[PDB]
């Protein structure tokens, strides 16, 4: 049956699913991991014993334990992203949509959940893949992988909680595609891994890690590179943060086997309501628990593996929206509310700059200031509103990228880079916070294809081209069966992502970016 | 006779100068100091002994021992500054142009010449002040002091050579001026001090140094303030480069004593032709000998001063020209020439930044560098001369003069600034020098009018309008009978001085003012 498939773990049975006036297999829940449950937890991945009988993959599973968003209750805006099952420490699952007839080879397309690493569903609706395998002919798997102190916990030197577990699930359900994926249609020589934020960010550290290179080919990283500064801690770091989630808890705090079993006593939520009260800094835009560059994950710190070309060539298409920052600001950082134009003042904007560089000491501080002020206006409220939310983006998320995109492209085989600037028409979010983060995904997954969601023909005009891109550059290795310029160190080409004509633009901010990624760095050395 | 004064120091025969088809009375060449030859080098003025008989003031006197400048032989457009006449130690002169019929009471404006403080002349052509006394009926000084080592050596601590003598040349015209100025037709209630660069310097140390404050009583400076980087240094360096002097013509460095008397068997000339190996740094604006601040002319460091309201308070008129560096640019920055459009490159332009900021560390070099450059188009070589061109005014003196205007104007009586953007029809310079550091001097002079110069109907407007703003500011304290706004700290207006209708405007670069002389000082300091 169209529905029944064998795998080397066992038979699995789907379902199919009704989509544009068609339909399609999916195959939801299937599990490529134990249970990370009990004496497990903070453990690395293991692997599925095989089981007998069929797998019933008919329903979505249930979500790792994290952080639920109650911000703005009830605002569809924000639980859109919020786990829509039971959470629960057995989420080591993943979800395959199969187009309909099962292919015999088509190009395999793995989504990894952003969500800082502290939260992500793969069950979300937006990241629904069946208008994509059905639209582009690719089998969509999307992972899950532990987020939050279940996932990133670092005690560096012990095995029980090594750090980057959550990393390792992410490993471990490719390792499930490779072997697998063939029983399903899909290729394993032409699975793309793609993610947005912490998973455009796992992404590139599945480029980057020795042991997870050979389990795809191509990358495509959406709003987060490796290197971001809120994607990974040093080991002394995410020590310091594991110590301190203990004292929270009142946890022995005379031996990591002392540490680690506290914690392992502690139910989820108790975990889940310390969280936040490890972080070193009054800051926007870092979370807690997150990759550790720990020299078996990762050999040495990103930067020198970025420099000497230990990384796997191959093509990557990536990019970041035009405001990134506006979510973070409206959340954490004073004189921003969801229902007024947040317009700023100068003492909230200098407020707001010591949050977004939690590291800077003032002189870095006043070289922030100084680059994104108005000196001939700066009392304007919606220029420190609009300031204030490229020093977030460009700190943590566009500049961060440019870097890698031209450490990467010295030696890469190919990089396609996007600049996505459409606000969707039906966004529910108030007009200052621009393209959001998070917002290319619902054009990536093509919901802009229901129309009972209300999307202008232009935006599904535009999602069927993104899809297209995605999917074509998946199977190909290039976006173009109107073409978007491969981004070369030289000229630096990029295009625009929105329901215009696209065209075609050089250095992504480069003014800005040369300011982070080569001046600051330099000023913080100095003083 | 309109051409026989007395003043307090004995007769004096002028001479009538014919005027725009009129005429006027010229005294020329009166003597405000024994002449400071022989052992009187570096020694403070010495007041005129009285004479008796009539003094012929009816030709220019000889101008003070100075570098002439060669590097464009028999170009006009640099010639024009060198002395035109001979140069001698005994050159403490000064000049009148009296309306005729003698006025009984008019406003006085005394010119103190510009030079870096190693040159200057107040015979120059462009200085000539009848057009500006005939014109506006005021009674036009022009004095002269020692520039140069001859006036600005300074051994601190030996009364024979103190240093600031060249600053104490001016006062003791101003007093000349002060004590004699009613018998010419001026008010000696009622004289403006003007300058330009290291005259508008000068004038701006009148007003700080409390011997000084008494002697006149509105001040104009023109493209330059007395907190100039290159306009003083310390003791100590005023010292180092006066015994480095002394080394490059092997005096006995034993003892300040045996130094100012090896620095006064020299020639003039060999004074002069070593001067310049005693900077400390390759830099370009940059002069060997200039006052120091000694705790006598000046009580402290000028910016104490200037915070604490320790100055003259009264309404003072200044301004900038648009392109101040390109001069400095064209003489001593690779790159640059006065033949070709002199389009830079970084290689060059990073080259001219390093000798426009010599004090800086690299960070700061690279704080210069990153705000200077379009990094969307780096290599552009228009933009590369331009911001260098830029580079060198703003840090020279359209920042140090807003540091000052902003910080009298806490304390003083009316501002008024310009912004001078005109390039004389007339130029023989090239144009990619713009509006040149001096070039308004001639607008404020009257030239214009003469029209054997060449000069445009709308030039000879502009000229007129200038003289009016001019005098009229120094009769009354305003330049308006089209408002000029006076300048206050809250909206920091200013208005473009060229033949286009007048406009106002803000905050005069406030952008890289701030990186001037608030950030990079600040930068410098910490690293
Ligand atoms: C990155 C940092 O993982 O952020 C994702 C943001 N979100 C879409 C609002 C959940
Ligand atoms: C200032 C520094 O005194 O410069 C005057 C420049 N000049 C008009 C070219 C002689």
């Amino acid at each position: 049956s169209e529905l029944l498939v064998n795998t080397k773990s066992g038979k699995v049975m789907g379902t199919r699913v009704p989509v544009l006036s068609s339909h399609i297999s999916a195959f939801l829940g299937i599990p490529f991991a134990e249970p990370p449950v009990g004496n497990m937890r903070f453990r690395r991945p293991e692997p599925k014993k095989p089981w007998s009988g069929v797998w019933n993959a008919s329903t979505y599973p249930n979500n790792c334990q994290q952080y639920v968003d109650e911000q703005f209750p009830g605002f569809s805006g924000s639980e859109m992203w919020n786990p829509n099952r039971e959470m629960s420490e057995d989420c080591l699952y993943l979800n395959i949509w199969v187009p309909s007839p099962r292919p015999k080879s088509t190009t395999v397309m793995v989504w990894i959940y952003g969500g800082g690493f502290y939260s992500g569903s793969s069950t979300l609706d937006v990241y629904n893949g069946k208008y994509l395998a059905y639209t582009e002919e690719v089998v969509l798997v999307s992972l899950s992988y532990r987020v939050g102190a279940f996932g990133f916990l670092a005690l560096h030197g012990s095995q029980e909680a090594p750090g980057n577990v959550g990393l390792l699930d992410q490993r471990m359900a490719l390792q499930w595609v490779h072997d697998n994926i063939q029983f399903f249609g899909g290729d394993p020589k032409t699975v793309t891994i793609f993610g947005e934020s912490a998973g455009g960010a796992s992404v590139g550290m599945h480029i980057l890690s020795p042991g997870s290179r050979d389990l795809f080919r191509r990358a495509i990283l959406q709003s987060g590179s490796p290197n971001c500064p809120w994607a990974s801690v040093s080991v002394a770091e995410g020590r310091r943060r594991a110590v301190e989630l203990g004292r929270n808890l009142n946890c022995n705090l005379n031996s990591d086997e002392e540490l680690i079993h506290c914690l392992r006593e502690k139910k989820p939520q108790e975990l889940i309501d310390v969280e936040w009260n490890v972080l070193p800094f009054d800051s926007i835009f870092r979370f807690s628990f997150v990759p550790v560059i720990d020299g078996e994950f990762f050999p040495t710190s990103l930067e020198s593996m970025l420099n000497s070309g230990n990384f796997k060539k191959t093509q990557i298409l990536l990019g970041v929206n035009k405001d990134e920052g506006s979510f973070f600001l409206l959340y954490g950082a004073p004189g921003f509310s969801k229902d007024s134009e947040s317009k700023i003042s100068r003492e909230d904007f200098m407020s707001g700059v010591k949050l977004s560089v939690p590291h800077a000491n003032d002189l870095g501080l006043d070289a922030v200031t100084l680059q994104y002020t108005d000196w001939m206006d700066d009392n304007n409220g919606i220029k420190n509103r609009d300031g204030l939310d490229d020093i977030v983006g460009d700190h943590n998320v566009i500049c961060p990228l440019m870097h890698f995109v031209n450490k990467y492209t010295k030696f890469g085989n190919g990089t396609y880079l996007y600049f996505f600037n459409h606000r969707a028409s039906n966004l529910v979010w108030p007009e200052w916070m621009g393209v959001i983060h998070g917002y290319e995904i619902e054009f990536v997954f093509g919901l802009p294809l229901v129309k009972e969601l209300n999307y202008t023909a232009e935006e599904e005009a535009l999602s069927r081209r993104i899809m297209h891109y995605w999917a074509t550059f998946a199977k190909t290795g290039n976006p173009n069966e109107s073409k978007w310029p491969l981004f070369t160190t030289k000229e630096q080409k990029f295009i625009d992502l929105n329901t215009e004509p696209m065209k075609v633009h050089q250095r992504l901010r480069v003014q800005m970016c040369v300011f982070w990624n080569q001046f600051l760095p330099k000023l913080l050395n100095a003083t």
